[PDB]
């Protein structure tokens, strides 16, 4: 089997992208927020505290037909943003794109933190990192991609994240008519429950390539790319006027500068990520300080090649035995 699904920008910023889901019988449509940088399939849902529900679509288990309680089961995760989310279990079908998973964990909230409430366009997410990281107790439980993975034709899903555009997931099948040039495929350590791979260096703008080794997790739940400090300072000092500022929470710059590009290494190969790709606009609206794209790891603990790095490619997501992970320009 296979699937094909169309994600869209929540925003004029790319801040996120939403995928439609359907889950139960007849189908609820809900958008979720695909999110490789965790395990959870969880959702808005009647469920949900009325007071933190504003304008999300809602999973109602009772009304569909194949849902089922899993007894006893709860769920809490806390994301590096530092939202959060609880409630208890349901197994239901659920579909994307065409492809059909019956006994998906469905992880219906009780609780959301007031960022997911706030965010009226993203009703859930879906994780789609390594099943280790599933947070339901006391039986830990599968994500979509793994409960489909035996029923694809090729055990991989691809990310095709769009620029101010939509793009595509795609599960089974790698679409060659989506990148240009060769896939490079790159290791991938499943130690942390992440894609979890090592850059080979990067360059700002049309500067010489720095070989060096960045070890960082492929997150389309995650908006900006996030580098060592080293690597983050070499880019800003590139645009006159940035600065990092403790007020803002990162590297602001002024709204009037060109950006210049920044390129990652996979193997041999480069992906290269345009300057306007970095631009997340104003810091409050009609301000002409702007929020750049490239922000410091320093206070997370990992490198995070989050929408920014991604959408610069076609990423194949190579869940075989030995998981790896390939980049394609396109």
């Amino acid at each position: 089997s296979t699937g094909s699904a169309t994600t869209t920008p929540i925003d004029s910023l790319d801040d996120a992208y939403i995928t439609p889901v359907q889950i139960g019988t007849p189908a609820q449509t809900l958008n979720l927020d695909f999110d490789t940088g965790s395990s959870d399939l969880w959702v808005f849902s009647s469920e949900t505290t009325a007071s933190e529900v504003d304008g999300q679509t809602i999973y109602t288990p009772s009304k569909s037909t194949t849902a089922k309680l899993l007894s006893g089961a709860t769920w809490s995760i806390s994301y590096g943003d530092g939202s959060s989310s609880s409630g208890d279990v349901y197994t239901d079908t659920v579909s994307v794109g065409g492809l059909t998973v019956t006994g998906q964990a469905v992880e219906s909230a009780k609780k959301v933190s007031s960022s997911f409430t706030e965010d009226s366009t993203i009703d859930g997410l879906l994780g789609l990192a390594f099943s280790t990281l599933n947070t339901v107790s006391p039986t830990q439980q599968k994500t979509f991609f793994d409960n489909a993975k035996a029923s694809l034709d090729s055990p991989v899903f691809t990310a095709d994240l769009g620029y101010h555009a939509p793009g595509t997931y795609n599960f089974g099948f790698i679409d060659t008519t989506a990148y240009t040039g060769s896939i490079t495929y790159t290791a991938v350590s499943t130690k942390q429950g992440f894609w979890e791979w090592t850059s080979t260096g990067y360059a700002v703008g049309s500067g010489t390539f720095k070989s060096t080794s960045i070890d960082g997790i492929a997150d389309t739940g995650t908006t900006l790319l996030y580098l060592p400090a080293t690597v983050v300072s070499a880019y800003w000092a590139q645009v006159s006027g940035a600065k990092s500022s403790s007020s803002v929470g990162g590297y602001v710059f002024p709204c009037s500068a060109t950006l210049p590009s920044f390129t990652f290494g996979v193997g041999s190969a480069r992906i290269v990520i345009p300057g306007d790709y970095i631009d997340f606009g104003p810091i409050s609206t009609g301000s002409s300080s702007c929020f750049g794209g490239i922000q410091s790891s320093a206070g997370i603990g990992i490198n995070i090649f989050g929408d920014v790095a991604l959408k610069a490619a076609f990423v194949v997501f190579n869940g075989a035995t030995t998981p790896t992970l390939g980049f394609a320009s396109k």
